[PDB]
């Protein structure tokens, strides 16, 4: 399902980083979208260690 | 800004369950939408650690 959720300006912008690093790392297809929910479900692994 | 992305019914799931285990430790507050931006930023966080 989709997730809509807000970030402030600084962290939205290391996401977008991460697009153009992936990018340049051979992910021709990453997108805000992908690399967003490959970082939710890396936290969430995370988390749940953390617990 | 907001942040639009999509995710398998697994995860969403584990995401919604996580909502559930903030409130039970007092965080009254708690949504899917809160709980996924903080996931989100501590993803980014370990993928950064790890690059």
């Amino acid at each position: 399902p989709k997730i809509q959720t807000y970030v402030n300006n600084n962290v939205y912008e290391q996401i977008t980083d991460l697009v153009t690093i992936r990018k340049q790392e051979g992910i021709e297809e990453a997108s805000l979208s992908n690399v967003s929910s490959m970082l939710l479900e890396l936290g969430l692994r995370v988390y749940m260690i953390q617990q």
